[PDB]
Parts: structure tokens; sequence; C-alpha cells
């Protein structure tokens, strides 16, 4: 009794787990997969499944398989609950046992069948139900997993449309200890199957609070565009009081390293929308940096995760899947060392509610009913 | 440094206290011993975990047949929960208010019921006519009559009894998951879905199906006592058993217990020997820790008194546990604060990729 906290809500600070899985070296300016910099992976041109094996597997050589046929069996009208509802209804059909009963190469199968299978239902989800799917002769013919994913979405996709999604998709893959992570890590230590996790952390991924989604700054592009000058378009939009999309607090020390990835993307790929959002970016951070010369002001990777989803025909409500397929790596890479650590998260929380106190002392107790 | 957050304060909810000390379980300062010995039904102590007092319970379900059929109750829900945001109109949490939140989770707290019920009688029955659902006067007997058309009324109070003993246990792996969720702001629907994910893992706590093999030895041996050796000596976990949780007995094994006699449970005397028989041999055989009945042992009789089947218990759990899950769910919203933490860096430090294992075998685009 009488218990009293002192200075204490949250675990911010706390430290729940160590992982060998990646390290974004944000004081260095780093993001690194099992010591690798992201940025060598991603301008020597790896895939998405051969990075996916590499943050789970620590090495490569054993990359994402290709998805078997399996229609979309879900059609909610919300991407996400397709995905989030479609990956939980995997366990009884394939016989997923849960963690505690299964070995370590089962789960690392079961996790790399269900991440393919998570990216095969986003596309169908996308591509909607009133277009029939693509034939399975087409997805044959191609090579890697993200061509894939593009064709059972486009069907007839542009090679430079595939070529950014392997961009965006590695540099979204895995970013530390987030809400979503953290979600599958504690599902996965109750022992629960693997598709049980990766449902759950789809759910926590939906949050607005969660961060990493696409910024809203298309429509900022669109005014730049068509009235040429960019200096006065977001000078504008400050003096009428409004908020600029894509930019604010620092997130790594200086510039994020996903985000000069993306760039970089974008030039080389030749995006219709480079030279704007090169402008856009050169006056937004001109301009809040002169306001507020004591604040830190960088760009957001959302900004040209934006840019390059859209060059890839990615609509603005399907972006959020696209960071959802991204981070399958991450979520895998940590469903698998949660089942190697083999500890259950069960945190404590202080009572500080009401103390012994009879039925019949309540508000409305004459409303209820006895039976 | 030991990793798992154990110890580690998170929260400082009002919603209930397992005094573990005390020996006791409070529902806003109300014991359940109270709460069932006085009749009160699942739906009132809904409204009293998640408002903090009586007067607006659950309601009737409205009809919504079950489209998902996975043949796993647990994943029938996980989904149908899931896919209620887009149909519903479920908006994120940061954008609603608590009144709405507090509705959004009643209405699919009482849904969660109607799938299990749904699920559990099966695709190849035909449904329960609606007005024989309306004839309830109950959440509790509305559940009953959707999934056996004829309960029994014993039944009903059975169910009714365990419920609320298992409406809510504090900040446990489900209830932690649930908050977690709704800490990022999601819908309710979403932190709902998660929360039944993070129940169905069998190091959650709760599988009373898996004591079903153990008394059914003991109905054609004739003495448990020899029974509840033959489980130890081949060396395999005897199942309900062990570890000791509160300071002595479990309060909710204490009125599930008391509850299998009052309502005359036919297996009622057989546990009783086998609880008896198997309490001696652990304290027998260990007798430097204290052992206890685990409440999935009392919980499996209560429910197998239903006509639960064992791979219907877990999702007999997640029903009752919704009271939990949704008052901590509102808890989380008014305290607006996202939960995550942080993580320590312990791999292998740069390197390029030229030097990892099987860099032979990668073909660059």
């Amino acid at each position: 009794m009488t218990v009293v906290p002192e200075n204490f809500p949250g675990l911010d600070g706390v430290v729940a787990f160590t992982t060998e899985i990646a390290e974004p070296d944000k004081d260095g300016g780093a993001l690194r997969y099992r010591g690798v910099d992201i940025e060598d992976l991603v301008s020597q041109r790896v895939t998405f499944g051969d990075v996916w094996a590499l943050l789970v597997d620590g090495n490569f050589g054993s990359g994402l398989p290709p998805a078997e046929p399996f229609p979309l069996p879900i059609h909610s009208g919300d991407v996400r609950v397709d995905v989030q509802a479609g990956l939980a209804m995997l366990a009884p059909i394939w016989g997923y046992a849960p963690l505690l009963d299964i070995d370590d190469a089962t789960a690392r199968q079961q996790l790399a069948r269900a991440s393919v299978m998570a990216l095969s239902y986003v596309a169908q989800s996308a591509r909607g139900i009133y277009q029939p799917a693509v034939p399975q002769r087409i997805i044959d013919e191609c090579s890697t997993v993200t061509a894939e994913f593009m064709t059972r979405w486009q069907g007839e996709p542009d090679p430079r449309h595939i070529e950014a999604i392997d961009a965006y998709w590695v540099s979204a893959a895995e970013h530390g200890m987030n809400a979503s992570t953290f979600t599958a890590r504690v599902i996965a230590s109750t022992g629960a199957d693997v598709a049980a996790a990766l449902s759950g952390a789809i759910g926590a991924m939906s949050g607005p609070l969660h961060g990493g989604a696409p910024a809203r700054v298309l429509p900022m592009l669109d005014e730049v565009e068509r009235a040429g000058d960019a200096r006065s378009v977001v000078k504008g939009i400050l003096d009428r009081g409004e908020k600029l999309m894509g930019f604010g607090h620092r997130v790594y020390r200086a510039e994020d390293p996903r985000a000069r990835v993306l760039r970089a993307a974008a030039e080389r790929l030749g995006a219709p929308r480079y030279e704007v959002a090169v402008a856009v970016e050169q006056a937004a951070l001109s301009e809040l940096r002169e306001r507020r010369p004591d604040r830190a002001i960088e760009t957001n990777v959302e900004f040209w995760a934006a840019v390059v989803l859209d060059f890839a025909r990615v609509p603005a409500n399907m972006m959020p899947a696209m960071f959802t397929c991204g981070r399958t790596a991450g979520w895998c890479a940590h469903i698998l060392e949660q089942k190697r650590l083999g500890k259950l998260v069960r945190p404590s929380a202080i009572y500080v509610g009401p103390g012994p106190r009879s039925p019949e002392s309540v508000d409305g107790w004459e409303r209820v009913l006895t039976t």
C-alpha cells in the first residue's frame, strides 16, 4: 500500500533490447545494415530481396523467393487492413505453428514466405477488384522480387520505376526500435506464430504518430511546377501561416542518409519532378533557416520518398503501404532475433486508482440488474 | 543489464489492481469475489473497468455475419476486428474524442463476442435466428444463444463467472500490445486486433485446454494420485500446477473453483482429486518452493463445463479480456504519449558489402 511514484509515463530512454541487426548511427550521420552502409547498398543496386536476407540472416545468399499464387481474399477498401487481416489468416491454411514449437530454420522460412505474400497482397489490393489480375506467366518472367511486385500491380512497368522502388524499399527496410518493430517483438516474445506478429506490427504501423510515412508534398510540388518560382511559393506558404511539408527538425546529425540516396535516385533515373523538388528543397531550407536561425532545419526523408514513389506511379493513398512493404525486412529480422533471445516482454504498472470498495458504493449501482 | 523490461514501470493505471501480496483482485477497487457472488453480468463489469462506474453496460451486438472463416477462432476475430475500421468508418484514435472512442470500443467488443460465437458454431450449421438472440437479457446469454441456440442457463452463469474473473489482470503482453498500438494513434480496431495476436502466444499464460488430457487419464485410471506420478516420472511438465503467482492462492482460481462446485459441474470431483494429488506431489518432490494451482486449471474445468471445446478456449479468454483491453486503450488515449523503448547496437562495425558472406551469389541490377 501507499505506493508512490517519484518524478517518473512510457519507456522513453529505457533500453529493452540489444541488437546486431542494424545501427542508425544518427550522431555519426550514417545508417548501416549489419555494418553495411545504406549508401553502398543503394548505389551498387542491391535488390530488396537480397537486403531482406542480409538483415535477417546476417549475410547474403538466401534472398526472398517468388511469391506463390494466392489471390487476395480481403477487399476492405484499405490496403493496410487488407494486408493486416490477410497475413493473420495465413497461419491456419499454411499450418504455422507457434514460435515456441518450431526451430529457427522453419521460422526463417515462414518469415520469408509471409513477407513475399504481403508484397503480393499489397500489389493486388492497389490494382483493385475492378481490374482483371495480371497473368502468372507475365509475373514469372521477372527476375527480382521488386520487379515481380511492379508487374503484379502495373502489368507493364517501366524498368526505371522498378529501379526506383528498389532504392526506396532498401532505404526503408529497417531503422531501429520504433512502435511497429516493438509491437512485432512483443507479440513474438509470447511465442505466437510469425503471422500474428507481422499482423500486429501492421496495425501499429498504421498509427499517425508512428512516423516515417511519405509526406504530403505533392500539392505543393504541383504549385511550384506551374507557377515557376520556388522561392516565392515557399515564402508565400510561410507568410500565410501554413506548414511546409517534408521539412523540420533534424533526425540525424546533418542530412539524413536515406534522404541523400533517394534524391540521388530521382536524379539518376530522370524523375520529371526532380528539378522542381531541388528548387523547393533549396528554397525551403534557406527560408526556414533564415527565419529561425537558432533552430536546426533539415529535409525529411519523407520529402524525397514522396518524389520517388510518385515517380513510380504510386498514388498518395498507396504510399503508406509501400512503406509497410519495405519494413517487412526489419520486422522479420527483429522477430527472428526475439525468437533466439527467448524472453517474454512484460512491463509493470503502479496502481493509483481507488482503494477497496463495495459494489453498492459505486456510481450507477442502481442501474445494475443482478441475475 | 537484463533484457525483457522485467520490473520496469511503464504506466500508472486506475483501472484495476492485482494485489499479489494481498491475494486479491479488484476492478476499480471492487473485489471480483463480490462481483461474482452478487451475480454482476459481464456487460456491467465491462462498463466498470472502462468507465470507472456502472451505468452504461455493453449493448446487444448488431447483425453482422462473420466474413472470415479460417478454421481458427482466434484468427477469425483478429482479422474480423481489423476489417471493422473501413466499413464502420473508424478514424484514428488521434482524430476522435473520448466519448467516440469509448463507443467504438464498446461496439467492437460485442462484435468480437459475436464473431467468436459464430466461428465456434461453424459454417456447416445454419445460423441462429435473430429473434431467438433477441430473447436474451444479458450479453453473456446472447453469446451462448448465438452459439448453441438453446443453451443451458447454468452454463451461462459459468461463462459469466469466468469472463468476470478474466476481464483484466494488469500489464501483460496482450494488454501491453494494445496500449503500444493505441499510443501510435491507430484506430481502436487495430489495437484490439494486435492484442489478440499477442494473446494467442503460448508463453502468455492462460492455456486451459492443455490440462484436458490429464483429466481424461484419471477418468479411466481410477486413482488420480498414481496418474500424477506417472506424468512426472516420464519427465514431462505437469499441466495447471507449479509456480506461485500471488502470495498464495490465485483469487481467480478461488472464484472459478467455487463456481464449478455451486453450479454442479459434473467433472468437479475428479478435478478436486487431481488438484489435491498434484499439489501434494510437487510440494513433496520440490519442498523448497511454493506450489499453487494455476488459474488455467479451474478455467478449463469451468469452460469445459459450458461445452467449450479445446480449440475454442483461447478465444473465450480474449472475449472476457476485451474489458481490460478497452479500458487500457481508453486510458492510453487520454495519456497521449507514444511508448517506445531503445536498443543498443552490439553488432559488427562498418564493413564493405564485398566483405559479407555470400557477395558472390548476389546479382547487381
